[PDB]
């Protein structure tokens, strides 16, 4: 669960 968040996190800005 924690890992999911952490590994995705840096990609989150792409659409914005």
């Amino acid at each position: 669960f924690a890992a999911a968040x952490g590994l995705a996190a840096p990609q989150x800005p792409a659409p914005f």
